[PDB]
């Protein structure tokens, strides 16, 4: 199975609510906007693990997205 980053069981209800507010998804709807090209992403320690985010808590997929995506590209 591919890497999934939707296990929110270590988060508080309020932290989950923020993630939902921002429409976090593992599968970005946009070809050109993913967590991996967002300024707030923190890459994983292995490509076989989820990364993280400075803005929302919990596991974060590099192919994912939320509506607060902050462009890296100059
Ligand atoms: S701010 Fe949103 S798009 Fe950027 S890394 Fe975090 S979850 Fe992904």
């Amino acid at each position: 199975a591919e890497l999934t980053c939707t296990d929110v069981s270590g988060l508080t209800a309020e932290e989950i609510q923020m993630r939902e507010s921002l429409q976090y998804t593992d599968h970005s709807p946009y070809p050109d906007k993913t967590c991996a090209n967002c300024q707030l992403y923190v890459p994983a320690e292995s490509p076989d693990q989820c990364g993280g985010c400075q803005l929302i808590k919990g596991p974060i997929h590099p192919n994912g997205y939320c509506t607060s995506w902050v462009q890296k590209a100059t």
